[PDB]
DNA sequence: AAACATTCGTTCACGTGAGTTCCAGTACAAGTCTGGTC
């Protein structure tokens, strides 16, 4: 949906943005949410989030992890911490339709292994790590973002 | 007074360090390939 009147995810989150924010760019991941369990349907069997069938009870959820512009302010060159803080003041999350990915501060390896073990326990792919001072470099790989899997 | 031994500047050979050119190997970007799913 390109307008609040008609869409599959936008008609519900039109009014989820604080009044001050008028121009806003966000980056995130789109996934499928099962409400009867209140759990995210892991990608794979029984559904594709690209061409979901209307009759299905599953719905679309947007998990945000970055902001690149708010009220004609260019946040590309700022540090990750600042972008996170500004992101916290964009929308009031409304579970099931738009959310912010939680990030935990960690400064030891035991924490990383604990997180990976817990992720495997919750049947997730893995865990990723972000450098607090990393800048957004479009199209580049392995600059401030790292991923870890079993 | 004559013969023999020692010494010194000279010569050759051999060994070691530094500069130059050519080539083997390595890390990573990008192209290409492929599987599964709806």
């Amino acid at each position: 949906g390109a307008s609040p009147t008609e869409g599959s995810l936008t008609p519900f989150i039109h009014n989820a943005f604080k009044a001050d924010i008028q121009i806003c760019i966000l980056d995130g991941e789109m996934m499928a949410y099962n409400p009867n369990t209140q759990t995210f349907m892991q990608k794979g069997t029984k559904f594709d989030i690209k061409r979901m069938v209307e009759d299905s009870d599953l719905q679309t959820c947007y998990c945000v992890f970055d902001v690149l512009m708010v009220n004609n302010k260019k946040l590309g060159h700022e540090t990750l911490r600042k972008r996170y803080e500004i992101l916290s003041s964009i929308f009031t999350p409304i579970p099931g339709r738009i959310e912010i990915v939680q990030k935990t501060q960690a400064h030891t390896k035991n924490e990383v292994i604990d997180a990976l073990n817990e992720a495997i326990d919750k049947r997730e792919e893995g865990i990723m790590v972000k450098q607090p001072l990393s800048i957004y470099k479009p199209d580049k790989r392995g600059e401030g973002w790292l991923k870890i899997k079993p």
